[PDB]
DNA sequence: GCTGATGCGTC
DNA sequence: GTCGGACTG
DNA sequence: CAGTCCGACGACGCATCAGC
């Protein structure tokens, strides 16, 4: 009986604690009491055995089922560049709920807002159990329904699950569909959990399986490292081919240890990108790096692009989640033929995409670049034109260059491109451990346009194998370098109710600054972070008090999300941002900068109260008028 | 056929 | 993109 | 102490669908 299934048990025998029959359907009551079980559960290591036992109970049992169930835990759709889309929102979610409880949209409604979590809200001839298989489908089934009046069809289908649904199931269905599972472990864990189940209870045994614990015998520091080593190889494999639908079957055919031999880089398929680290300085850089020669090039604020040459001709981009770019770029694409060399047949470039003044001749803000269709290759409708820097090559002519340093790399880079100047063209590099030499580049480079300084290391752990370290890269920030990049004053005049974590208490907060000429607090941005746990529980009772059920007169919200309790105007904090634009929903210095647009902060994050501070003492709409003029 | 509201991806 | 908190190394 | 990993949260602008 599943309702008792416990993948949370000590000595979990895979085909004993099993709750279902071999060669049967693996049935959802089983991923949901899974899930059950490692919400109770803190430890992301107790978390992932956990996982692991449901796993190697599927491998064991019902191995067609893994691919759902992982998608199931992992809550997604399926493969990245295949773009699915539940296309339900909240509001849909909602209405489904209300509907399935027979409760009216707004109790509902209600209730989620408050308890924070829609899965509460959530819970004559009920159907037959569901499945696991089939609940995943169903989803897939939603995210197809599209066009005019589907959303009544997407309805249609949740309410359905819902009445479906035997225990907990409903919770966990809704909030899948809600986009907020909270599980606690995601790819890495899901993929951790995987490789465990596959090591430990191996595919392709005649049933049942004569082999249910390959650690048997290890002592636990021993079966720990083991295991950590067979992540390895599924971890990096992934992050080369990071598609379950290719890696699954592959692995439950071939098995862990040589599923690299059957599952390659290629070009045509999307690989995960390398990410950074955040530096405090030039300092720690030099720290970081005090045993390793490394590279300095310019942060430019574009959006990622990789580059996909096939053999074949054809070329496909990809952005940093493995999405189908293609179609953003036409222009790239009929470019590509004058960016290579004769004798380069294929490749694979990482590069950044950024908007470009082919008249001016000049880099123009990640906000212009933003203003390009993104389906249609109307390759002549392109008033927003663009340039390509790039910066490293994954892959080139047949050859994967993942294993090699950066060093190597880059030369067979440049050896084997060609720029032109506004159109496709090699970071600006620097090499050096000089510190002043830095400082210089760093402020070079925020006056050439970018966010300042991407360094890397050129030949010690220096490839391009993210799953030993994703975030190889560090980048040095104008924020901190200068030494405190724009930081404002403003005041809170309202809350947001918090979810999940922030269940219970507020979640976020709408601040403005101090018109004069009006002498009225303008909403400038929202601020969801910066603040600790304690930071936060002692603000939730503090501005509790200050709830009132209107708006002052003073108080100008406009395209501003209402704020879920409006705040009587006294707190002021103090928040730091990277940069400044012109808002389309915000009020805060109006008519200053833009006749239209007023003005908000981009990567708003709380740093402390002021409590100094009276809210015309606050920050002034000129004063952000000010800033944001200073920005060019 | 248009407007507003929100999805969903970019940072 | 930004951020903290629990848990491991 | 540091690094992992997960999930709270930001502003924006194109795309899409309901309701008119
Ligand atoms: O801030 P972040 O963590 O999102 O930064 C990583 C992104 O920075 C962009 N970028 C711009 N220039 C480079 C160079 N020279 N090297 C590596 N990344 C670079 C990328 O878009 C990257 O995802």
């Amino acid at each position: 009986d599943p309702s008792g299934y416990n993948p949370a048990k000590n000595n979990y025998h895979p085909v004993e604690d099993a709750c279902w029959k071999p060669g049967q359907k693996v049935p959802y009551l089983a991923v949901a009491r899974t899930f059950e079980k490692i919400e109770e559960v803190s430890a992301r290591l107790r978390m992932v055995e956990t996982l692991s036992n449901l796993l190697r109970s599927v491998v064991a049992l019902s191995p067609p089922d893994l691919l759902p169930v992982l998608y199931l835990s992992l809550n997604h759709l399926g493969p990245p560049q295949q773009g699915l889309e539940l296309g339900v929102g909240d509001g849909v979610l909602l209405k489904a709920v209300a509907q399935a409880t027979g409760r009216q949209l707004e109790s509902v409604r209600a209730e989620a807002a408050e308890k924070g979590d829609v899965g509460l809200v959530a819970e004559m001839l009920p159907p037959p159990p569901l499945t696991a298989s089939g609940v995943f489908s169903k989803f897939r089934d939603i995210a197809r329904l599209t066009g005019s009046a589907s959303t009544a069809k997407k309805i249609d289908i949740i309410k359905g699950l819902f009445v479906a649904c035997r225990h907990s199931e409903a919770r966990f269905i809704a909030r899948s569909l809600s986009g907020r599972l909270r599980l606690g472990l995601a790819e890495q864990s899901v993929l951790a959990a995987l490789s465990q189940a596959v090591s430990l209870t191996p595919p392709g045994q005649e049933f049942p399986p004569a082999m249910v614990d390959a650690g048997k015998g290890k002592t636990a520091e021993a079966r720990k490292t083991w295991l950590e080593e067979q992540g390895m190889i599924l971890k990096q494999t992934f992050c080369e081919v990071p598609d379950l639908d290719r890696i699954i079957p592959v692995l439950l055919e071939h098995g862990l240890e040589r599923l690299p031999e059957h599952c390659k880089l290629s070009p045509g398929i999307p690989l995960k990108p390398m990410l950074a680290h955040p530096t405090r300085g030039i300092s720690e850089v030099l720290k970081r790096f005090e045993e390793a020669a490394f590279t300095c090039e310019y942060k430019y604020d574009g959006q990622r692009a990789q580059i996909h040459a096939l053999e074949g001709g054809e070329v496909k981009i990809f952005s940093r989640n493995q999405e189908d770019n293609t179609g953003k770029y036409p222009d790239i694409i009929s470019r590509i033929p004058k960016i290579k060399l004769p004798s380069v047949t294929s490749f694979i470039l990482d590069t950044e995409a950024v908007a470009w003044d082919r008249e001016k001749k000049q880099i123009q803000p990640f906000q212009v670049l933003t203003t390009r269709k993104r389906k249609e290759v109307d390759a002549s409708e392109i008033q927003v034109q663009v340039c390509l820097y790039a910066f490293d090559l994954i892959y080139l002519n047949g050859e994967s260059l993942v294993r090699e340093p950066l060093s190597r790399r880059r030369q067979l880079l440049r050896e084997n491109f060609v720029e032109t100047e506004g159109e496709f063209v090699f970071a600006t590099s620097l090499d050096t451990k000089d510190i002043e030499q830095i400082a210089e580049f760093l402020e070079q480079s925020v006056k050439d346009s970018c966010e300042g300084l991407m360094v890397k290391t050129l030949d010690v752990d220096a490839t391009y194998e993210i799953a030993k370290r994703s975030h190889n890269w560090l980048k040095l920030k104008k924020d901190y370098l200068d030494g405190v990049g724009d930081t404002l004053d403003l005041v809170v005049i309202g809350a947001y109710l918090g979810r999940g974590k922030r269940a219970g208490r507020y979640g976020g907060f709408l601040l403005a600054s101090y018109d004069e000429d009006s002498e009225e607090l303008q909403a400038i941005c929202k601020l969801g972070t910066g603040f600790s746990d304690e930071e936060l529980e002692e603000h939730h009772q503090s501005l509790k008090a200050l709830v009132l059920p209107s708006p002052r007169p003073y108080v100008r919200i406009d395209g501003a999300v209402i704020p879920d309790h409006w705040l009587d105007p006294s707190a002021v904090w103090e928040v730091k941002c990277a940069d400044l634009s012109l808002s389309p929903i915000y009020p805060a210095a109006r008519g200053l900068v833009d006749s239209d647009k007023g003005i908000s902060l981009r990567f708003p994050r709380f740093i402390r109260v002021r409590e100094d501070k009276q809210p015309e003492q606050a920050t002034t709409s000129a004063q952000v008028a000010c800033l944001y003029r200073k920005q060019s």
